DNA sequence: GATAGCGCTATC
DNA sequence: TGATAGCGCTATC
């Protein structure tokens, strides 16, 4: 993540929504921003919000009577994507874990906060040929705010993963926020092989199979893009090898493959799944931040997590935006 | 709870 | 197209 000096976010209270690992916490807090409360189910992510945050994020969302929420200024909110991802059934809105955005329209609807800051999947934007997105808009419009939606990759702000998602921001509409944006990208100077952690940690990793093929030549010189180079098995997900010179695919929380929810790299002449820490850095956090003890609960967290350096930029411009009260 | 084979589907 | 991908889905122990 990076550091921030020009705190926009200072004095403003927000709310954490399925939290998860408190990306969105780590981000707006950087920003000046105070988290008065925070929401998520899953009891090893309340484990690790709890070893990182203190407080123990409260339970099902979908039961907690909104009008209990605390006061405040931005609610934040990475629903779940199962439902929506170009990785599995899009049953969307008619999926269980696909209605959780109206549990948020409720929660707007009583304490109606001055912004309503939302990410998911880049297949949110036209699942479902673009209703469901659609439906999001007219509720945040029919809830008077303002729609901001846009779909960022991370490598475009300073992290090597090729994650797209769509982050949707929403101003109350008595405040004229009309010079809102989303940051600019810019040169991608850092790749796989530098976030890296030395052979010493990771030799546990390492997966040497008789079936791994080898399609593409190492590159030598970094690149802003995933290059697969080899792959084993029949090469779904998990069973893809990318070159560490170039950029980390996306990491996932359910996903499969000899190399679940990391993908397989090429390093020194091994190939090799991501450490938890590794995948760590390739979202963002800051390697002070202490993850699960479950390895695979840890894979799980990252994997739907966000990329806090992204959140950062996004939310100083939030501020930036608020703070612009002329007389 | 932890593993891992997979079987579509976005997109260009 | 033909090649690449994906906050996923499942079964098995
Ligand atoms: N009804 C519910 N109540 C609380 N959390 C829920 C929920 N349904 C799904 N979730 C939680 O939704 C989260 C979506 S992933 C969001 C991740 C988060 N922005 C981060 O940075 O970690 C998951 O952690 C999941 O456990």
């Amino acid at each position: 993540m990076i550091e921030i000096k020009d705190k926009q976010l200072t004095g403003l209270r927000f709310i954490d929504l399925f939290a998860g690992l408190g990306g969105f916490r780590l981000a707006l807090e950087s920003c000046g921003a105070e988290c008065v409360y925070s929401n998520e189910w899953d009891k090893y992510a309340q484990e690790v919000y709890e070893m990182n945050f203190g407080e123990k994020p409260e339970g099902d969302i979908t039961q907690v009577n909104e009008k209990t929420i605390p006061d405040h200024d931005i609610l934040c909110a990475g629903f779940p994507a199962q439902a929506f991802s170009i990785s599995g059934k899009q049953k969307g809105f008619e999926d269980s874990r696909g209605t959780l955005f109206f549990d948020i329209a409720r929660i707007v609807r009583e304490k109606k906060p001055k912004v309503v800051f939302m990410e998911n999947v880049k297949n949110f934007a036209s699942h479902d040929n673009g209703n469901t997105l659609e439906v999001v808009k007219n509720t945040m419009n029919e809830l008077d705010y303002s729609f901001h939606a846009k779909v960022l990759n991370a490598l475009d702000y300073g992290i090597p993963q090729k994650r797209e998602r769509i982050y949707m921001i929403c101003f109350r509409n008595d405040l004229n926020i009309q010079n809102f944006q989303f940051p600019k990208p810019f040169e991608l100077n850092t790749f796989v092989k530098d976030l890296l952690l030395p052979d010493s940690e990771v030799e546990h990793l390492v997966i040497d199979r008789k079936d791994l093929v080898m399609t593409n030549q190492e590159i030598e010189q970094t690149t802003p893009k995933t290059v697969r180079l080899g792959i084993v098995g029949k090469g779904g997900q998990g069973e893809r090898i990318y070159s560490t010179r170039g950029i980390a695919i996306t990491l996932s929380a359910y996903g499969g493959g000899i190399f679940a929810k990391t993908g397989g790299y090429l390093v020194n002449g091994k190939t090799r799944k991501l450490h938890p820490r590794e995948c760590a850095r390739v979202m963002g956090y800051p390697d002070s931040y202490k993850v699960h003890p479950s390895t695979s609960q840890a894979y799980k967290q990252f994997g739907n997590s966000v990329v806090i350096n992204v959140l950062q930029y996004i939310a100083y411009n939030i501020g930036s935006s608020l703070n612009f009260k002329p007389y």
